[PDB]
Parts: structure tokens; C-alpha cells; sequence
């Protein structure tokens, strides 16, 4: 007799699959959203007077469950403009920045990248079951850097490998773990090119609050924002789940979807298991932020890397043209690295990567600044990976999900929509009437 | 007013996916299936005291809808000994047989796999819209012959890329149309080493059947075997379909997922477009069969192609001990070439492979005869691919899905399952 029988916490990816699988179940099936607004940490938004993503944006047909997701709502790509660049920098630590031709840098990079994953055919044969071999578990006593030491690369290969770990650690490259790097190329089909074509190149048709707001239509859920949980409470067949103005929202079962580096803000009765909790407070690595600028001069396709100790760490073109000028997107690794509120402070920096441009604007996200994310994309520390399974456990009648949980391309949005799945397929079974399996 | 909201015509994975969606979407689903059974051209079965697949077997991760699906369910897989292999054979045209070091075997096969589609990255750059650059649409008047003559490969190169090229046509390559292999190698990362990977690795756990009975129990439709469909007619609002039995079911929309090859068997008023009428004529070339052979010693783990005008054109080992024996699939790309139920004639060929093999059993699945098939997996003829919105096209309310009209993985069941995610969202638009 509980108020509704799933209640979804959280209105990102992992949150909208989830109550999409739970809501077309025929569940009655609630969503409670933090923020005054939803797609967590995907943010649609406009500048220079376009449609800009402040966080996740780029997906592919190599990225199963997402990919899924855009066939069955009707939802193609929107191509970036990546290839055929006019112009490729590469910024060192000093802040020195070199111009190569963008021939030999996709050439140099290829070889670092191809490098640094020598081994991933046979460390991750099935990149979605992580823990597979064990060479794997193995290789989770190392991080990035200790494999870049023993590549032996050139200066520039090396600068920007570590560009590349770095932006995707959120972090140096001296805490990010080796493993889920090998396993997420494994998952792009063991080959840069096509990795790389995974990555940065294509957005969602409509935007990714497109794709959200389809699959939560779709669900037929109701839907709450500008309720935050703090507390979750297991009673006998259900859970009592309580706000921040101290309502009680009883279901049969719960779905977290809230970020790993978010939990702190929730107690839960009882408490979790001692993995999860270690988990918790270690949280995850990333301290990104993206930063968008409008230059009024057209610098054409743009490519750029900056290593660790540099704030502009990967520089893109979104749009390009004599009336427009440039409008780039930029993702920083480290928003300690950069003080994207001062404007003349990113100014400079732009300036520094590109001498004297004239800056109309920028529009900057601070994940880490943001109570509900406290960072950005998933970034496994050193040995973090090898105890995923802990973080994805059901407690009780709490299921857990997000990009985090994941086997996959656990710092993506495919990742998110995978976790979806699994718990709508884990809900299905706790809330199943004749036939109850629940096997690990 | 009608009998129900929406009629699946065909259980395979295209019209189990189309049942699933629908069946969720709260519409009234019914699914008619022409065979006792259903999974369509996948059939699990038993040989030798083992769960088999006749048909569809082997998904992966690279293969997006499919993949989906097996996340949904909580299907994991099953790995069939192909690493590692002990034994790699070629046999050309003659029936020589000539056995390779498996290294040498898998690059030479590599090179030539390469060098057929090195220009699969400018050409599909995005697989699933195979008609976005202009040189699909010329390289849609060449086969894939016509550039293996260009490659210039060794005797053995040669031999190898036309077996696999063959097999995947089911027929002679010369007949097989060049861009639908380039967008399937598009399609596993534009890399040999991950398509190959994609093609003969993984089976699904508790087998094809199971992802079809998980997608049909979900959906909640009503499921009807042994009807075949006889003819579909349009009125307004709705359809009138009529099964070989003279009963007539209304509907408010029908989803075709038959093969195209059987679209003879089924009459339409109004008659189809002109362009799928041509499709209907034209058909689709595999004739391929599945053979499964029981022999008592242990070959291991074993690969071997046979080129075009011979008939054990893919093998290799489903599994192997010395208790067991071997147990080889062989998948026949014409089923011309061997008469599969003369257990005496494919032991003499099976023996021309593997000399002194004694058989212990057989078991085959005919596709060409099954009149709800009448051939195997989708093989675009030359032309046919760019045509291929003429299949995908709505005629009114009749849908029209199933792997042959499919963007991506259309010899495979992720490209089934494909149309039947774009054939629900199309019966959502018409019932909204
Ligand atoms: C700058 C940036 C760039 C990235 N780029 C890409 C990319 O290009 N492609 C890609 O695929 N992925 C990318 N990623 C990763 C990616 O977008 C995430 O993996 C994905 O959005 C994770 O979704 P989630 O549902 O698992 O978690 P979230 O999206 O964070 O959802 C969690 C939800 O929970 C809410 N919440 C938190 N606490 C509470 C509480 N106490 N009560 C109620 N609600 C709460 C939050 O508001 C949020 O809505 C990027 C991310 C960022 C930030
Ligand atoms: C030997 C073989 C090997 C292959 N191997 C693989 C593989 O390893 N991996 C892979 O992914 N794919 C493979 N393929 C291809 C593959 O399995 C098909 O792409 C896929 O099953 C297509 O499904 P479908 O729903 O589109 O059509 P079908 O599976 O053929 O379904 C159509 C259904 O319609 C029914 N039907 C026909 N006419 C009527 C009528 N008039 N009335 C009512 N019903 C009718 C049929 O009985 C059938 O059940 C293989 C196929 C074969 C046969
Ligand atoms: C998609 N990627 C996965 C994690 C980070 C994210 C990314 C990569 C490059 C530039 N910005 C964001
Ligand atoms: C799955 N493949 C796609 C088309 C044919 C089919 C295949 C390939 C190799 C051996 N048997 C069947």
C-alpha cells in the first residue's frame, strides 16, 4: 500500500531509462530530480545564439544501448566539424603551444594512443565484463602514467597522450587507473580511429534533452524537480524515502541514479554495505568543467590539446564562419586550472593558445561547483575498478545505476543508459508476481 | 471496431520487436507465425545431445540493437572455440585441400579482407546511412568480384576472401553486390579484426529462442502459430488480413516481417508500390544451409573455407573432446552444391576435408526449402541497396520491416531487430 511501486531518483540518463523500462512495465512509477531541471549531467543550453551541450554531447552507433535508444525515438546524429582541420595545436606543460601539421598529428597520436593500449585485445576480450581475465584485476595496480613512463614516446606523442588521459582522468595522469582506459577502448572496437569517431564527432538530434524527454514521455512516470533526497529508509517490503523538507514518499522499490561523488548527501537505514561505503568516500576522479567561446574571427576546423597544467585542455571547433567568427568548445580536465569566471582570465588563456583573437564571449560549467554532480564523467582511480560490482549490489529493495555502475562506456551516456536498463530489469524482478529470479 | 490495434505478421526477431514495443505501448499486439514454432531464420535445436542454432546464431557487443536487448533481458554469452585455433584449412575450387599455419591463415586472410574494403572509410562513414555518400551509390553498380579482380591477391588471398564473400552472398560472388559488404565491415569499426569478431564469435546464453521468448512474454501480445497469411487488404482506418484458412482479422495497423523472398506467397489490394513489387521479383540471393556433423575423433579447435564450387564453404568447431568427439558447424553458402540429407554424400565430403574422419551423425537445415524462407541471411544483388527505401517505405497502413530492410547489420539478427524498433515507432505515429 505504498504511495507508488518505483520511485527513480534523479532525472539524468541512467534516471529516464530506468523510469522508461519501469514506467512501460506498468508501474506506478515516480522520478524525483534535484534540480529545477532535467538531463543531470547533460545540460542543453544556448549561446552565441545556438544550441550549446555544457556536458554530455557526443554519442555513437558503436555504443549499443544509446544507440538502441535513437533508433526506437526516431533520432539521428548531428555531425561536428572534426574532420578535414585547418589548424592542430599541441600546448605543453610551460604553455609553449606548437602548430603541426594536423596530418602528422592525427599520426602521432594514433601511435600513442595505439601504444598505450598494446595489450587490449587480450587484457579485455569482452570489454563488458570488465573483470574477464586476469591480467585485468592485475593491471588495476597501475595507473596511466606509470604505462606512459615505459612507452617511450616522443615529446609530442607524450604530450598529448597525456592531454587525452588527463582530460579523461578529470585529474593527472598519475592517479588514473590503466584498466578502465584499456576497457573503453576495448569497447570501441579495439581501434583508435573508431574510438575516436566515438567520441567527440556526432551529437543527438534535438539535443540529449531531446532523447531525455522522450524516454520519460515515453514512460508516462511523473515527474518531480526541485526535490532533493536526503534520506532512504528501508522498512518491510518497501523503502521510506525522505526530502529536504522532510515529506515521506513510501515505494516498493527505489533506483539511485544520483552521482558517486553525490552520496554524501543521502543517509541510508541501514547503512550500505562497507564496499559501497569505501566507495563513497573515495568518489571518483574527474574535476572537469566545459567552457564555450565565441571569437569574432572564423578560425576554420580547430584541434587542440593542452597537457595537465594547462587549463584548455581539449579544444574543439562547434561552429565556424566570416558573420559568426568561431565558436569553440573547450573541456577542462581541472577547473582548479582556470578561473572561468574571470573572463579576462580566460581571455588570456584563449589568447595564449590563440594570439589575438578578439573574444566576444563564453558560457562555462562548473560540475564540480554544482552540489548535484561534484564532478564530472566517471574517472576510475587506481584500483577502483576491480570492486565495481560492489558499487552495483542491491541493498534491500534499493537498486543502484549511473554511468558509474556500468560495464561499459562507463564515462558516457551509453554507460548511464546500460545501468537504465539493468535496473528496470532488476525492479522487474523484485516486483515480479510468479517468476522471481534474482541471481547475482 | 477492429479486432486488434496491431497485427504482427512473422515471428522472428523483426516481428518480436515490433510485438514487444507495441505490446508496451498498451495497444491491442497480436503476432501470427506461418511455422509450428517461432524464431523465424533462427532455430534452436538439439544434435548429438547439444543445443544447436540452424539458423542465427552469433550477436556481439559491436552490433547495437541486439546488444540492447541482451542488456535488457540479462542475457549474457556463450564463446565458441575460435581462438586459439589448432587447425585452418583452405580448400579451392579443385578440392584440393591445403592446410595452413593459423597465423599465416588469419593474416592472410586479413590482407585480403583489408584490401577488399580499404575504402570502407570514405565511403561509409556512417553505416546506417548507407546511401549518405555518393560513392555507395556508384559503387552500387559493381561486384564484389569485380574488385577482387582489382585487388590482385595470392592464390591463397584469393581463394580465402571468395569463400567468405561467397558464403556471405550465398551465392557466386560474382552476383554479390560490392557496398552492403563494405557497410557491414562499416559497421564493426571500419577494423578486420572486430568485425571478424562480431561474425561466428559469441552465441546468446539460453539461445536465440530465449531472446525471443523473453521480448514476446514481455510484450503481453497474443501469439498465434500455424497461420500462415494469405493476403493483406486496405480499408480506411484499418487492414483486413486473411490466413490460409479463410478467417479474415481486422486491424487498425500490420507490420510485415516476412522474408522478402516469400512476399510471393501473400497478395496485397491494393498492390504494393512498383518498387517493392520489383524487390518482391527480384528477391534477395543467399540459398545457404547450416549442417552440423558428429565424428568421433577430436580434431580441436578447427577453421576452414572452401571456395565458391565447393560446399563445406565455412567450418568450424562447436565443440570437442576426446569422450565427445567433434561436433563441426558448417555453414553451405548454395545449397545446390551438397544434398544435405544423404547422410553417405556429405560423410564423403566431409571427409574430403578432413581425410579418415568417421561420422557419427548429421543434422541440417534446408532454408531454401522451407517455404517460409526460401533462402538464408539478407544478400543485396548488385543495384539492390540503393533501392533500399523502396522496402523501408509505409504503404499506407501496412508496415514493412525485417533484416532485409534494415540500415546497418541487415545479414544479421541486429538488423531484424532494427526494423522492428523503427517499425513501432512508425505504428506510434499512425495510433497517436
Ligand atoms: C562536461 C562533460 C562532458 C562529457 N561528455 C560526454 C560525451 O561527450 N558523451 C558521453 O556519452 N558522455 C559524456 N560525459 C559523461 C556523461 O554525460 C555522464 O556519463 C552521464 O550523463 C551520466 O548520467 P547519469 O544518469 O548516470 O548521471 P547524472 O546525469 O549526473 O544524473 C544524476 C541525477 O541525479 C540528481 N541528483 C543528485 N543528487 C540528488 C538527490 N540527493 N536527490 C535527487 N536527485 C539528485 C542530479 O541532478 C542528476 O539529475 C560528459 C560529462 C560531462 C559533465
Ligand atoms: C543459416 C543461417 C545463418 C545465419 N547466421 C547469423 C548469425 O550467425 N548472426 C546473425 O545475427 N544473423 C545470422 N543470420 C541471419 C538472420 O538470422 C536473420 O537476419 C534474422 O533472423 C532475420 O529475422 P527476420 O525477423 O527479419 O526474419 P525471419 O527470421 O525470417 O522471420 C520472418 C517470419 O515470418 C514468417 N512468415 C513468412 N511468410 C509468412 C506468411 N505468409 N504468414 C505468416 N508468417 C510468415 C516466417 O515463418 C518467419 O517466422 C543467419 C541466418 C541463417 C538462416
Ligand atoms: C566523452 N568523453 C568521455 C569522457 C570525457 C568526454 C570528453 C572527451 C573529450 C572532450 N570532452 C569531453
Ligand atoms: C552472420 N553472418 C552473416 C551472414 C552469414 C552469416 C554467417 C557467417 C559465417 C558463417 N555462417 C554464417
Amino acid at each position: 500500500g505504498f504511495d507508488y511501486d518505483v520511485v527513480v531518483v534523479g532525472g539524468g540518463f541512467a534516471g529516464a531509462t530506468a523510469a522508461r523500462e519501469c514506467g512501460l512495465q506498468g508501474y506506478r512509477t515516480l522520478l524525483l530530480e534535484a534540480r529545477s531541471r532535467l538531463g543531470g549531467r547533460t545540460f542543453t543550453s544556448r549561446f552565441a545564439g545556438q544550441e550549446i551541450e555544457f556536458g554530455g554531447a557526443w554519442v555513437h552507433w558503436l555504443q549499443p544501448h544509446v544507440w538502441a535508444e535513437m533508433q526506437r525515438y526516431g533520432l539521428g546524429v548531428v555531425e561536428d566539424p572534426l574532420t578535414n582541420l585547418d589548424k592542430t595545436l599541441i600546448m605543453y606543460n610551460d604553455g609553449s603551444v606548437e602548430s603541426i601539421s594536423p596530418d602528422e598529428f592525427g599520426k602521432n597520436i594514433r601511435i600513442a594512443f595505439e601504444k598505450l593500449c598494446h595489450d587490449a585485445w587480450e587484457v579485455f576480450p569482452r570489454p563488458h565484463e570488465p573483470m574477464f581475465t586476469e591480467r585485468a584485476r592485475e593491471l588495476d595496480k597501475s595507473s596511466v602514467l606509470d604505462r606512459i613512463k615505459t612507452l617511450g614516446l616522443s615529446r609530442l606523442q607524450q604530450a598529448q597522450i597525456n592531454s587525452y588521459m588527463a582530460l579523461y582522468a578529470g585529474e593527472t595522469t598519475d592517479k588514473f587507473g590503466l584498466p578502465g582506459v584499456l576497457k573503453l577502448f576495448a569497447c570501441g572496437g579495439w581501434n583508435y580511429d573508431a574510438f575516436m569517431d566515438t567520441e567527440t564527432h556526432y551529437r543527438i538530434q534535438g539535443g540529449t534533452i531531446g532523447l531525455i524527454n522522450a524516454m520519460l514521455t515515453d514512460s508516462g512516470a511523473e515527474v518531480r524537480m526541485s526535490v532533493p533526497v536526503t534520506a532512504v529508509e528501508q522498512v518491510n517490503g518497501g523503502v521510506k524515502i525522505k526530502t529536504d523538507d522532510d515529506e515521506i514518499i513510501t515505494a516498493g522499490v527505489v533506483v539511485m541514479t544520483v552521482p558517486l561523488n553525490t552520496y554524501k548527501h543521502i543517509g541510508f537505514t541501514p547503512a550500505l554495505s562497507k564496499g559501497k561505503q569505501r566507495f563513497i568516500k573515495e568518489g571518483q576522479l574527474s574535476k572537469g568543467a566545459k567552457l564555450y567561446v565565441h571569437v569574432k574571427q572564423n578560425l576554420g576546423r580547430v584541434f587542440a590539446f593542452a597537457d595537465e597544467q594547462q587549463p584548455l585542455n581539449w579544444v574543439q571547433t562547434h561552429d565556424y564562419s566570416d558573420e559568426l567568427g568561431t565558436i569553440l568548445s573547450i573541456t577542462i580536465a581541472r577547473k582548479e586550472t582556470i578561473d572561468v569566471n574571470d573572463r579576462d582570465a580566460v581571455t588570456r588563456e584563449v589568447q595564449k593558445m590563440f594570439p589575438g583573437v578578439e573574444v566576444l564571449g563564453t558560457a562555462a560549467y562548473d560540475w564540480t561547483a554544482d552540489p548535484f554532480s561534484l564532478g564530472a564523467w566517471a574517472a576510475y582511480g587506481v584500483g577502483q575498478l576491480s570492486r565495481l560490482k560492489d558499487l552495483q549490489a542491491a541493498e534491500g529493495r534499493i537498486l543502484f545505476a549511473g554511468a558509474e555502475t556500468s560495464n561499459g562506456w562507463h564515462a558516457n551516456i551509453d554507460g548511464a543508459v546500460e545501468s537504465g536498463l539493468r535496473a528496470g530489469r532488476e525492479v522487474k524482478q523484485l516486483l515480479s508476481l510468479e517468476h522471481h529470479h534474482h541471481h547475482h
